[PDB]
């Protein structure tokens, strides 16, 4: 699809077998996701943007469907305002940004 | 351009006759530069992300080129650790993500 951006790019995505919606979002390295539960070890991160830092948890090798498109790669999750895909997955899922 | 997101989607602007480089961000409502000097009037405004609230100054109606297209909108200036070209702008200069 060609996604416009007079509004918040929204997709619904499915992680952990759960249905969220995240924010395509271009100025993120990492995704992102609110504080739930997923299988595997992790480690701790600190992530920072505007306001500053978070601590979160970072899975690797987590499968994530992104719009009707599964890619896999690092979460992190953590006390994130907004669920946001980041450039590790965007970049599977084929998504450019064109102008 | 057709931009993919193996590495960060920087570019360069140029506002107030300088240049800079800026981060597309589609997950950005609004276009957020670091500290400089900027004409006219501000007012107040809060934006939130990953790690809190910051202040920031609004200016209305600011010339900037971004990646060689003309765009005149609002710039807040503050604290931001990158320069931030957010949906505002993108879609003066036509951007979209498309998959
Ligand atoms: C600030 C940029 C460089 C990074 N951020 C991604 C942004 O797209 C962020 C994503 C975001 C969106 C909403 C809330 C919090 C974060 N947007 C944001 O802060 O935008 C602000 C300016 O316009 C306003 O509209 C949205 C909030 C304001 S981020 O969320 O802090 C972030 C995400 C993944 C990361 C990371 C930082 O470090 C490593 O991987
Ligand atoms: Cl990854
Ligand atoms: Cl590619
Ligand atoms: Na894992």
């Amino acid at each position: 699809p060609q996604i416009t951006l007079w509004k918040r790019p929204l997709v619904t995505i499915k992680i952990g077998g759960q249905l969220k919606e995240a924010l395509l979002d271009t100025g993120a390295d990492d995704t992102v996701i609110e504080e739930m539960s997923l299988p595997g070890r992790w480690k701790p991160k600190m992530i920072g943007g505007v306001g500053g830092f978070i601590k979160v948890r970072q899975y690797d090798q987590i499968i994530i469907e992104i719009a009707g498109h599964k890619a896999i790669g690092t979460v992190l999750v953590g006390p994130t305002p907004v669920n946001i895909i980041g450039r590790n997955l965007l970049t599977q899922i084929g998504a450019t940004l064109n102008f």
